[PDB]
């Protein structure tokens, strides 16, 4: 019990992600090394992207966050 694993996200998608694929995104901890946001796509997916790029920055202004 309790100290469970995290999501982290060890590498990013490098070529940005069509809105249109997407539903959602959630960050991920805050303890984890890489600072990185997770975009659920439609299809199901879970893409970790990086936070700083501006194409990440849109979607996470366009798409709602969603709660695990």
């Amino acid at each position: 019990s309790w100290h469970r694993p995290d999501k982290c996200c060890l590498g990013y998608q490098k070529r940005p992600l069509p809105q249109v694929l997407l539903s959602s995104w959630y960050p991920t901890s805050q303890l984890c090394s890489k600072p990185g946001v997770i975009f659920l796509t439609k299809r199901g997916r879970q893409v970790c992207a990086d936070k700083s790029k501006d194409w990440v920055k849109k979607l996470m202004q366009q798409l709602p966050v969603t709660a695990r």
